[PDB]
């Protein structure tokens, strides 16, 4: 099906990325990752968002996540996902095309025992996809916990 | 990999599915649809669930799901799941093994305008997966919204 035209001006995330990223936090030892992310759609005004992350050595399987990107023409954009942990979360923010940047902030998460918000934003810099995931907790304020780089395939 | 023993009691799911169902509520005429849902693991105590939805003349898209669920041995079982309507779910319930069935009300519905419950019930009726959808509002109680009927692939 053609792109619809609230999903055109993201059309540069439609495929798939394989990258890896490194995970901090100030009550964890740091650890790396392998991830692949996969964005498509069908028509409508939303882009199917499918992750997964491994271990870099050996490829064993850690995590996944799933949702949905929904771009409005005021630049303005609301996510969902959910994730193999047993969370989900509604991002909601603005992407800007002449950046390609999105950048996003939890209304809510839902299930988590710690979290209580989390930021994702996302930059395509020369053609590789970046991101960022803060978060915080009750007793730590929003910061860094992830950041990785995908190539295009 | 090998099936988890937190998912082996639901390892019936495992596959592809393609069936029928129909939607229906107070306010808005009754319909049908054709949806097909994959099960899929990856070797964690985890069950990913991707779902679609269509209309039956012409295979046209309509909506889109995806999640994970995840069982626990004392039967208990909770389901995250994003939508391309821009809702998310936390759904915890239980399962039976000699029903194969899978009950489960909603915990949270995020980002709903109008929802305010979501009860999804699973049942393996002759070796088809069922199941029924109920939905609340702040004016209208739970009651069935939708109900489908699949074959395995
Ligand atoms: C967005 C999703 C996401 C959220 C909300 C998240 C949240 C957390 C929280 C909360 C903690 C523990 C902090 C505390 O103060 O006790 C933690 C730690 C950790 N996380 Mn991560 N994390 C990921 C993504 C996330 N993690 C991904 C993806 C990976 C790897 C593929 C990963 C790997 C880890 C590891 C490893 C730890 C350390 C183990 C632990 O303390 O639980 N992660
Ligand atoms: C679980 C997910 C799910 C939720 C929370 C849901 C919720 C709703 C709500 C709320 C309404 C409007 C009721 C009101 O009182 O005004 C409505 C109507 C409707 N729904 Mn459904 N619905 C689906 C699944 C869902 N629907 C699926 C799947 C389809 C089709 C593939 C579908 C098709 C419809 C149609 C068609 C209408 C009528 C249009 C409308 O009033 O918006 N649906």
């Amino acid at each position: 099906p053609p792109v619809h035209p609230f999903v055109a001006p993201l059309s540069y995330l439609l495929g798939t990325w394989r990258g890896q990223g490194e995970g901090e936090y100030p009550t964890i030892p740091s650890f790396r990752y392998g991830e692949e992310i996969r964005f498509s759609h069908s028509g409508k005004p939303v882009i199917a968002y499918t992750q997964k992350t491994w271990k870099l050595e050996s490829g064993a399987p850690l995590l996944a996540e799933s949702g949905y990107f929904r771009p409005r023409p005021d630049g303005s954009i609301e996510v969902v996902i959910a994730c193999s942990t047993g969370l989900v979360e509604v991002q909601k923010g603005t992407y800007n095309v002449d950046e390609q940047s999105i950048k996003l902030k939890s209304d809510l998460v839902g299930n988590a025992s710690k979290v209580k918000e989390i930021s994702r934003e996302f930059e395509l810099v020369d053609g590789k996809l970046s991101y960022v995931v803060r978060l915080s907790t009750t007793t730590n304020p929003l910061q860094p916990h992830l950041k990785a780089i995908l190539d295009k395939l």
